[PDB]
């Protein structure tokens, strides 16, 4: 519980960390969908979220539990999955870090 969310917390410091930086840097802050020109993310993407708002949260004790936590990192790349073309530079980074959460999220207490 307290200990399961100290496991969370050291994953996000992972995947914020630079160790894997080269492909999780996209993930880092809220899709600025307007100065990318994305006048359509907002239409197909309902809740956005990204690793920035995980860490205000995990700080502020939104997240009961583990699961709580790993929805939201979880919702973060299927929003990527749902918005890219499969074949996309960011869904292949995205996959790369989602395997990086999921191999270390297994290793829960």
């Amino acid at each position: 519980l307290s200990e399961q969310l100290k496991h969370c917390n050291g994953i996000l410091k992972e995947l914020l960390s630079k160790k894997h930086a080269a492909y999780a840097w996209p993930f880092y802050k809220p899709v600025d969908a307007s100065a990318l020109g994305l006048h359509d993310y907002h239409d197909i993407i309902k809740h956005p979220m990204d690793l920035s708002t995980v860490k205000r949260k995990m700080e502020n004790r939104d997240y009961r539990d583990a699961q709580e936590f790993a929805a939201d990192v979880r919702l973060m790349f299927s929003n990527c999955y749902k918005y890219n073309p499969p074949d996309h530079d960011v869904v292949a980074m995205a996959r790369k870090l989602h395997d990086v959460f999921e191999f270390r999220y297994a290793k829960m207490p």
